[PDB]
This record gives structure tokens, sequence and C-alpha cells, in this order.
RNA sequence: AUCUGGUUGAUCCUGCCAGUAGUCAUAUGCUUGUCUCAAAGAUUAAGCCAUGCAUGUCUAAGUAUAAGCAAUUUAUACAGUGAA
């Protein structure tokens, strides 16, 4: 409507998983057909102490 | 491959009732030191049931971004192990 809500209209929570299928991320992209996938894959970083590593999908 | 006691004052018979041994055949009574081997809720009620267990499973080789761990390092797709 035209009033706002405290905790329902003001946060974004994002969202958990990127694509896994390789059209499947050409999709998220708007990539073209001719263009390498491998490179262009969303990546997630977690730390332990000092070990700053990379999740990525296969 | 065997027989003995009992009918009459006395004797020969027909005849059955005691006796006598066996049982991987069950209980029961009094006793009971050793080695080996061992059945065991069938009979009566295929009656009733407190609690716990008895069916789950992974290799180099179907699916891992665990906000798992190991960090250890050639590895920017992923590659070690590995819950759900």
């Amino acid at each position: 409507g035209e009033q706002e809500l405290e905790g329902l209209t003001d946060t974004t929570v994002p969202k958990r998983l990127g694509p896994k299928r390789a059209n499947n991320i050409r999709k998220f992209f708007g990539l073209s057909k001719e263009d390498d996938v491998r490179d262009f894959v969303i990546r997630r970083e977690v730390t332990k102490g000092e070990k700053t590593y990379t999740k990525a999908p296969k």
C-alpha cells in the first residue's frame, strides 16, 4: 500500500545459492552462446583464523 | 529262543490276577567328590503381555559451495576427508 512495515518492508535477505548447470548459468547472466562460463562463477569466501578459502561449485 | 507265587484235604487241567527285566519316557523322594559330551514352556491355555534389542547399506568409479573439519598447498570450475 502506502505506509511502511518495520520488519516486513525494510530488510532484504540475500539468496543462498547461485546457479550450477552450465546453460542455467548463462540464463542468469544473459551471456551469449560462444562465451566460456568457467570464468563467470560466483565464489564464496570463508576464513577461520587467518585462512581465507574459496568455495566454488563444480 | 528260559519262566516262578495264588482255586483243592490230596491230584491233573481251562483260566485270569501278582511277580520279573527295557525305555533318547515325563514327573517325583532321599542322597551327591572327579574328567569329557550336553536336551531344556511341546503336552494344559495357537491364553494374555510392562521395558530394551532383533534390517539396514559406499567403492579410484551416480549427486557435495556443510556458513563441517583439515590445512595442505602447484591448480580461478571442481580434486583431501566427509555428516544430512
